[PDB]
Order: C-alpha cells, then structure tokens, then sequence
C-alpha cells in the first residue's frame, strides 16, 4: 500500500545497540491498531546508515514475521553504487515486502543522466515496485522533476518520496507522470500542504508517535477535507519540527521511549544521546500533540 | 609528507570497470617524476563510493607496491557508521600507508558532538595519523572549526582537508590548533588563496593531469612567492573549474586518457561517460594549460 | 478589489523615457475588457525604483483618470524610511485609489520588531487599506509569518503580497490571521499552487500580456476547479518563467510592444534593452501561451 | 587616502533624530587622534537609507568642516536610478570630498550590463574618484569580478569596497585590474584575511569604537606583519561579529554612547533601539577588546 500515512519506523535497540525484537513487536502492533497504511523498514529513520547488511536484512525479515500479513512492509534499499543497489535489491525479491524505497546516490553527486541510468537499471532487475527517494540535504544531489518524468515511464518505478520540502515539486512532477504515479511527502512539517497540492500521502517520522492522528489527517486530506486535517496538523506541528531538533532519529527514539513504545532510546554512533535541552523541547511538543 | 601538492588519484579502470594495473603504474611513475608530494589512494576522486571494501584495499595495496617507497601513500578511509569506520581503518594498520583521509559521516548528518565522538573513536583504535576531511556539498555535514579544534588535541588527528571553498576557515581553524596541525585545501580553484592565508598544501584533482605545475605552484607558495605561483594558477584555472564540468572524476579520467596517462576513461555507475560538450570543454582547458 | 488576477502594470514610456499616456490608456482598456480585478500602479513592474516622486504621483493620477471608475487602482507606496513612507502615503489619501501596496524596507535590513513598527505607523496615519509586500530577493529582508500575524491585527492592514515563492508561507500566515485577511501571490510561476493552498489571488506580471487567461485561471482556482485552472497555467508557465529571463520589467515591456499594447519597450537605466537571445526566449513563450 | 583603516562613521543623532554636531565633532577628533585614514560620511552605517538628500548633504558638509583638512572625507552617494545617481553625485563636485562610495542599485536587480552602464554614466558626469560598493545581502545585486574589471578601465573608477565576505573575490578582481585599483574590505570579520590576500584596507564598522586598534592592525598588515595583526584581530573579533547582533548601526551606536563618544544612541525608524540582550552582548565584546 503506497498512499496515506506510512511510518518511517525506528529500529529499536537495547543498551548494547542490538535490535530489540520485543520493542519492534510493540511498534508493529501499535501501527496495525492505529491505522497506519504501511511500514518503511530500515529507512533513514531506521538507521539504514549504521546497520550492516546482515542486520538490515534481519530487521526487514523480523518486521515481516511480526507484521504477519496485517500491514504491508516496504524496505529501504538504496545505494550509491548501482551494482550494489541491484545486489541488495535481489536479496529481497520474494521476501514478502510490497516494495522498495530507494534513495538517490549520496556523496558521489551523479548527473541527472547518471540518476536515470541508476534507477532504470535497479528497476530492470526486479519485479518489486520501486519508490524513488529524493533528499538533497542528506545526499548532495537533487533528482529533478524532468528526470522523475523519464523514470516514471519504467513499469516498476511507481512513485517518489519527495523530501525537499519544496512544495512546487508536487505539480511539476504530477504534470509529467501518469495519474497512477504516487507522490509521497518526505517532510512532515510540509506534508499536509503537499497532499493539498495533489500528493497522495506521507512517509512520516511523526507517525512513529502519533500514528492515529497521522492516519486520520491523511484520510481527511484524501477526501478533500483540508480544514479538518489542518486542525490535527496544527497540534502535531511542534512535533513535526522538534523531532528534528537534534539529528533524526535521536528525538523520535527518545519520544518512543517516553511513551513506553520501546524499551530503550539507544542509537548507534555517530548518533549521540539526546541532550537535556532536546528532551525538554520534545516533551513539550508531545504535550502539545496531546500525547503526554 | 602531508604538505605541498598531494594528488587525489584516479582509480584507472579497464572497460569492465576493474582496476588497470598498467595504467596505475604509469600514473604513479608520473607523480614520482613530477615532484608530487604524496598520493591519496581511493579517496573521492579514486571512486571510493563505488568500490567495495576488498576492491578498495586491493587498490591501496597495489598503489603502495607500485610506489615502492618512492612516494608516500595515504588511504581514503571514511564510513558513516563509527564501528565500521574503526574496522575499515584497522585493516590498513601496518600496510605501509603513512596516514588516512577519513571523511565526515555522510547522509546521517550527525551533530558536532557526534562528529567529535566518531573521529575520536577512530583515532583511538589505530596508530595511523588521521587527516579529517570536510566536504559538506557531498556529505550534508559541516565539521566546524570549533570541533576541529577539539579534535586536533587527539594525538594522531594531525590535519584537515578543507574542501568547502570557504577561505575564512583557514584562520578560524589555525587559531584553535597548534602550529604543527596541517591545513590542506580540498578545492583546487581556491587552493593558492588557501595557501596564501596560511594553509600547507592541497589534495588536488588538477594534479592528476598537471602534476609538475601543481608541485611548482605549491613550492613557490611555501616559499612566499605568491605572484610567481599565481601565474601558474592562472594557466591552470580553467582546469580547476572545468574538471568539475560534469561530476568528478568524469572529466579528470577523460583528461588522463586524452593525455595517454591511462588506457581507458571507464567509470562505474552512477558515474556516466563524459558528454561531447564536456569533452570539448575539458580539451580547451588542457590547451590553455599548455598540456595539449 | 483585492482578490483574483491583479496586474502589476508596466509604466509605458516613449523613446525618451517619459510616461506614454496613449499606451497607458490602451493597457487600461485592455484590463477593463479582459476581466482583470485591479491594477497596481507604480509597483515594482511599474519601475517605482526609477520614477521621481512627481512622476510616481502623476502616473497613479493618470491611471485613475483613464480607469474612470471602471477598475480599481492600488498604488505602490513603500519606502525604507518610515517617515518617508508615511509622507508619500498621505499624498494619496482621497486620491481615489482603493489601497496601497507597501514594500518591506529595502537595503537597511530591519529586525522583525522594526518591520512591525514601520508598518504599524504607516497604517496608523491613513485610512487607506495597506497590503504588505514581502520580496526578500529584492530588499534583503524577510517579513516572517509571526510578524504578519501581529500586523494583521491593525485594522487597516488588510493583506499581503507574498513574493518569496515559498509555498509553506501560505498556511503559516493563514493560521495566524483572520479569515478576511487577503493572501496574494507575488510569484507568477507558483501562484496557482499558492491559490490551491488557500491564497486569494495574484499580483501578476504575466497578467500584463495574458490578462483574460489569468483572470479565468484565478476564478477557476477560487471555485476549486484546480485541474481546469492548471490547464491554463501549463500554457502560461513558459511566460511565468521567461518574463524573468532578464530583469523585470525588461521582458514584459518587450512582450507588450510585440503585441501592440504599448508603442515602445523603453525603460530607464539601470534597466537595459532586451538582448536578442531574450527576445527569442520571450517570443517562444508568447507562442506557447497562444498569444503570437 | 583610499588605504588602511577607513571608518564607516555613524551619523550621531539627538533624541529627535537629527544630526548632533557636538557628537560628530567628538567623533571626528577621535579619528584624527586615532590614526584612522579616512572617513566615509553618510554611508550605510551613517544611515544613508533614512536621511533625505538635503540632510545627507548637510551631514557631509558638516563632516568636511569639522575635519578641517585633517582627515579625508568620502561621501556615500548611491542611487538605484542612474539619472538620479548622476544628479546626487554632481552635488558634491567641488565640495572638498576626495571621492564617492557609490552603491550598486538596490531592489531593481539590474543585469551586469546594466551595472556597467550605471557606473560608467556616473563616472562620466563627474571628476570625483568613484569607489564601487558590492553588498548583495542588502541590494539583491552582485557586481561580479568580470564587470569590476570592465569598470576599472574607466579613468575615475578607482577601487571597490567588497562587502560579500567572499575572500575568493580578492584575487579574481586583482587579476583583472591594474596594480593601482584599490581593494577594500567591507566585512570587518574577514578584513585581515582580505588584506592578507592582497587587499589594501577596510571600510570598517568596528573602527567607530576601536579606531586605534583598527589603524594599528591595518598598518601591520600593510607591512606584512600578519601574525602581529592577528593578535589585534582576535581581540576585536567579538566586536566584528556582535556589532551585527542586531541590524547595523543599532549596536555600534549603542557602543559609541557607552564609550562616551556620542551623546545619544538614537536612530531613525525602521531601525529600532537596541534590545537588553543586545546591550549585554555588545558590552561583553567591548570588555573583550579592552575598551571598557
Ligand atoms: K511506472
Ligand atoms: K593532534
Ligand atoms: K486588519
Ligand atoms: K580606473
């Protein structure tokens, strides 16, 4: 499922930094119960950066086993070398995931033609649906609407998570792609605006701690009831901002711990424990949302 | 050494995308003859992003073998995960390299405290000298002078490659570190300016194809002969700019092939072959520098 | 009238640089006939910068005389000194204009508190409605939503022309102001998006040459018929971009001359005549819009 | 001269907002005693934006009278309209000023060809030496090195105040102009660096309150004594930063009052009185420099 509120799920860890199965089960049950549309497993918010390939596959497989067919799972699968991206994607074929979230090559700053070849080749070598992920603040490269237009013609490239926060991209892309191509916000603070402009949903950090309100907001937006969705969005707006007061997923993991959703807020270096000042800003945002 | 003209050497490839030993030997001999001070092996310009860790080590080991003690070799060794950077660096202990060029975590955008802990931990698990590498346009992370100052206190963190192109950083860092911390430019176009402000050399892309000019420029600079140095700079300025006309190392590999320094200009996806327009551009720059 | 398609009208000049009454009459008749909502006289596109105070008042008065009650007129009235802004605004009280478009102080980069005091004082000293004008690319200062919220409480401050092109500002502002506060786009390329997000109209450059299509687009947008408005917007999008291929109003004046709407395309230094390359880009945009 | 430490002098005011002759005399005597090289009268820091053209001329004439030939006086003379800049400059012909600091048109964002024609026309209608002034953060216009090169050929365009803080510009301009074109910094924080790269002095805000230190810094710099110069720079660096804690000249006028150099810190709207927090900040900077 590729519409509505999709959670960019944390990968909960014990005090040693290893994946905590009990905490993950608690999160998945929460998402099933709260009407979340799907789970992105080992995306950015899932510390894709710091898990080894074994861990990355283990977390996705554990998420699928725990979900037990109750909610669809999308795996985070990008890489900055095209042969690697292909390789890692093969490993998930027939896993039970419904799709892959594949980021633009980071660090090596490819041309638009390079991006076209990269993603075309990934898609050629799988039957899985691919969702392109554009996040220039992290990767140093910006997948432009024209190139998204070229890629949307590839049968298996089915949508984009547009994380620039630049709302002009919504209708620049829409006009170049077919009506079944999915446009998903990757910027919680601008996501309601994104849907009002014609976007189809959000791949959300805030959804980790406010799943029901996120799922209701996105349904109201889909129905056209923007004034009603905006009431919910105004209560969540402090979280949408303050979950990035320190690098993601530091604040959201601390919030999940405070709510009792995970056992510990531990992350892997170079992510650091939340500062005291951060804890206070996040807890005030949680109170604004009505969660504490 | 860690001073003068240090080449960010290309990883020359065959048509299959694997390292070409004959071409690498030819380059290394060229650098020895040209007066280059050191070689950074499998840094950014050497396609660190698209070699796997074994391929990367094979290139470094081959480069050391071929250098045969005639020219010092520094290995590119970043990772965006701290545990992984430590293992990946450990592999070169007792290899023969003289130090490591370690990049700031890319994509995950750690805090300055996070950067401090990452580099401190790397430095504690090795005896090799570490040169920090700041290139926010690629990494989405900017290692600020205050943090460099804190890290320069760690015994084996010995210098920085400052690739922002922001010349104010030279004296901001110089005032916070001891007189033997090395400051190197990572931006060819501003490197002579960077040395004029107090920097000690440059880790250069342009040096791949103008090694003698780059070494003579840097010697003059170190001797305080800036007007003289600048005449050489003006001759090379179109190269300093146009070797980034398309994403590095696309232009510089073509240039190396056009000069007879390597057998093929092949790169790995998502890097693409140079366009016709890019060729003409780089060819005019080579003509300007007197190399063609 | 402060809703719909409002034209940022050129000030047509003869070959000597003096205002051309016959050309101005032709434009005003065209706007009356084409369903434009109102005319902004001597705004940015009207070369407010280069007219002396005598000329500025003369053009507004001539525009009012020629309009003859058929279309409302808004005068451009900003200044970067608060006493001056007050002074110039007094001169239009009882003129027959319906309102003033008052820009944020340019060059001196005031604080948000400074902006608050500036605009509060202007509004205090007139009965005329004031429309705030935010255009940081021109002024060096950015009137933020919080400050717009404070100013919207002043009885006479009735709306804003938001020219950043940053579409997140629409609902940031809306939520802080009352439902009768008018939100007007000042960025033709993003103006339809702006209205879809809840904006009320556009103060438009494109409207100078495509008045009817602009007026129909804005009415469809007001009715909620965004798919229909977007068809028109897609035909106008080359003009929305290419009217800024050289500094405004250079391209739009050349376009008005090409259509026969004004006698000459003359501007005042430091605005320069359109280049040949500019003429060709603009004429292709006009053909795309169906106007040539 | 047009070299060494040149003060961008405040226009001290009474509580009514008009020039305070007693305070201006005291400042001018202070500069003569301190070794300042020249005074820029009614530039940016002198509130050029909020004086009318007569008030501006009165200040310049009073400054010359009070200077009594002891220290050269340059007048701020920009306009964003070419015809107006020419008239406004003509007024100072035979006044006694030694030259004019003429700003790039603000707000109307002319092309480089437009900037060339504007400055060329100004220079042709006067015999006074013109110093170009590039400050895109205030003007929205960036006068590029290539254009400076073209303008430096005009006999009485004699130098540039480069207030971008972009240190690469020093050598880009120096390579295109003759050895007697003057390059001055307009950014206190980077001015010593700018001189280290080949610049000839600074038009300084900090010099209002640390005139002796600034003059000694600039002498040392001109003599090649950069380490010595830098010790003075480090003492003044918090001032160089915090005199812009709130919009210039809000901090520097408060500082002048706190030092007993002027009678009141009054400014004209939209400049606002300094906040309590800003006072404490600037006071700590003054303490650091040893001036309080
Ligand atoms: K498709
Ligand atoms: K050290
Ligand atoms: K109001
Ligand atoms: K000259």
């Amino acid at each position: 499922m590729f519409t509505g509120s999709i959670v960019a799920i944390v990968t909960p860890m014990d005090e040693k930094g290893n994946v905590c199965r009990a905490s993950l089960k608690k999160l998945i049950d929460y998402h099933v119960a709260s009407g979340t549309s799907a789970i992105v497993s080992v995306g950015t918010t899932g510390e894709w950066a710091t898990l080894n390939h074994d861990e990355h596959a283990d977390v996705v497989m554990m998420t699928l086993d725990l979900a037990d067919g109750r909610i669809p799972v999308i795996a985070g699968t990008g890489a900055n070398a095209t042969a690697e991206a292909i390789s890692l994607t093969q490993r998930f074929n027939d896993s039970g995931i419904v799709g892959c979230l594949t980021v633009t090559p980071y660090y090596n700053r490819p041309s638009q033609e390079g991006l076209y070849q990269h993603f075309k080749a990934i898609a050629e070598h799988t039957d899985l649906p691919q969702i392109l992920y554009n996040v220039p603040s992290r990767t140093g490269c910006d997948l432009l609407p024209e190139t998204v237009g070229r890629l949307a013609k590839v049968k298996n490239i089915i949508g984009i998570k547009e994380a620039t926060g630049n709302l002009t991209r919504v209708n620049q892309i829409k006009e170049l792609v077919s009506d079944d191509f999915v446009l998903l916000s990757g910027d919680d603070a601008s996501a309601l605006d994104f849907m009002q402009l014609g976007g189809h949903g959000v791949i959300s950090v805030t959804a980790n701690v406010a799943a029901r309100d996120m799922a209701q907001m996105c349904k109201l937006a889909a129905e056209g009831h923007f004034a009603e969705a905006r009431v919910i969005n105004q209560r969540l707006m402090p979280l949408h901002n303050k979950l990035f007061v320190e690098p993601n997923p530091i604040p959201v993991k601390w919030a999940c711990k405070e709510l009792g959703l995970v056992a510990t807020d531990t992350l892997r270096l170079p992510m650091t424990p939340i500062t005291d000042s951060g804890r206070e800003t996040v807890r005030a945002a949680l109170k604004h949302a009505g969660l504490l």
